[PDB]
C-alpha cells in the first residue's frame, strides 16, 4: 500500500495523519522545522515488519489546521500533549498503551506525554532531545540567551513576526536547506538582517542523504504555511516553564531508549553530555536503556541515518513481546 493520509479532529484542531501498515500502533512525532514526512523511511521499515505506523503533522505544521498563529500561548507544552492524548484516543481506541518514537520538539512532547500520562505509553524511543530537568532559576529562553547571546536562534525566534520577516525574502527552500544540511555543533544564530549568513555550510557530499525532491517536499509545505506555527513552540517556552512546575522531581517511568547524533547542536549544550552520561538522565528516567550515540551523524538522524534509526526502533520495541 502507499502511505494513506486522513484528517482527524483532535483538541480543537483538524490534524493530518499519515498512516502505513497494520498491527500494533507506533506513533511517530516530528520536530522543528519538520513534518510527518521526516519519518518516511521508518514508516516503511516498521510497516513491513508488522506494525502500524502513524505520523501526524503537529499543531501549527503542514496539513494540520486550527491553531491560531497569532497567539503563541496556544502552542504550550500542555496544548501539545493534549493534542497527542486526544489523537491516541481517536486513532488507537483498542490499545491502552502504544509505542512512541519522537524527535526534537516531538521528543519534548513525548517526555511530557510520559510524565503526564504514562498509562498511555508502552515504550519510548526519543531522538536528539534528552529529558530537560526543570531549572528552578530561569526559563529556557533566558538560560540559552545568558550562554549564547541575543542572536541565538531561540532568542531571535521570540517576537512574533521578526524571524518570519527575516526569512521572507530568502524563501522556505533556502531556509530549510540551510537548516536540514547543518552539521556544526554550535547553535544557529540569526543576526538581524543577516539572513542565513551566520550559519556555516558543510561539504556538500555530507548532505547526499537529502534529495532535491525531499527538500522540495518540505519547501513547498512551508511556503504554503509559513514558519509561524512551528516557531511558536519556542515562543511558548516561557509559559511552559511556569506551567511545568508541578513536575519538579517527578520521574519518567516509561521504558526508554535515547539516540543522538555525535554532532547534534542539542548534544553540545553546556552540561548536556554530563547529564546524559553521568547519571542525571538515568535518575530522571529510571527505565532508560544504554544511550546510543550515532558516530558521524548530526541532528536529523531519522533522515541521515535511516537504517540505523529504523533498526534501533525495531530492535527496541521487539523487547516488549
Amino acid at each position: 500500500k502507499k502511505i494513506e493520509h486522513k484528517m482527524v479532529a483532535v483538541n480543537g484542531l483538524n490534524m493530518h495523519l499519515a498512516e502505513l501498515g497494520e498491527g500494533p500502533t507506533i506513533l511517530f512525532i516530528h520536530g522543528f522545522p519538520e513534518l510527518w514526512y521526516s519519518w518516511r523511511h521508518q514508516m516503511v521499515y516498521l510497516a513491513e515488519r508488522g506494525y502500524r505506523a502513524v505520523a501526524p503533522d503537529l499543531r501549527g505544521y503542514g496539513d494540520t489546521t486550527g491553531a491560531p498563529l497569532n497567539d503563541p500561548s496556544k502552542f504550550s507544552i500542555l496544548h501539545l500533549v493534549g493534542d497527542v492524548v486526544a489523537l491516541l484516543e481517536a486513532i488507537a481506541p483498542n490499545e491502552e498503551k502504544v509505542f512512541v518514537v519522537a524527535h526534537d520538539w516531538g521528543a519534548l512532547i513525548a517526555w511530557h506525554l510520559c510524565l503526564f500520562r504514562p498509562d498511555k505509553v508502552k515504550a519510548l524511543v526519543n531522538l536528539s532531545v534528552h529529558f530537560s530537568k526543570r531549572n528552578p532559576k530561569m526559563n529556557k529562553v533566558e538560560g540559552l540567551k545568558a550562554i549564547y547571546g541575543e542572536d541565538h536562534y531561540v532568542s531571535r525566534f521570540q517576537v512574533p513576526g521578526e524571524i518570519e520577516a527575516e526569512f521572507a525574502p530568502i524563501g522556505a527552500k533556502s531556509v530549510l536547506k540551510k537548516i536540514l544540511t547543518y552539521r556544526d555543533p554550535a547553535p544557529f544564530y540569526f543576526p538581524k538582517g543577516k539572513g542565513l549568513e551566520a550559519i556555516p555550510d558543510a561539504p556538500v557530499a555530507l548532505s547526499s542523504w537529502l534529495s532535491e525532491e525531499e527538500l522540495d517536499y518540505y519547501a513547498n509545505k512551508f511556503e504554503q504555511t509559513g514558519f509561524t506555527g512551528a516557531v511558536n513552540y519556542y515562543r511558548a517556552l516561557p509559559i511552559n516553564w511556569e506551567l511545568t512546575a508541578p513536575w519538579t522531581g517527578a520521574q519518567v517511568k516509561v521504558p526508554t531508549k535515547f539516540i543522538v547524533g555525535e554532532f547534534d547542536l542539542v548534544y553540545h549544550i553546556p552540561g548536556a553530555k554530563e547529564y546524559i552520561h553521568n547519571g542525571g538522565f538515568k535518575k530522571d528516567v529510571p527505565l532508560l536503556e544504554e544511550v546510543v550515540v550515532l558516530e558521524g551523524a548530526a541532528h536529523f538522524v531519522s533522515q541521515e541515518r535511516p537504517h540505523e534509526i529504523s533498526k534501533h526502533i525495531y530492535d527496541f520495541i521487539q523487547k516488549f513481546t
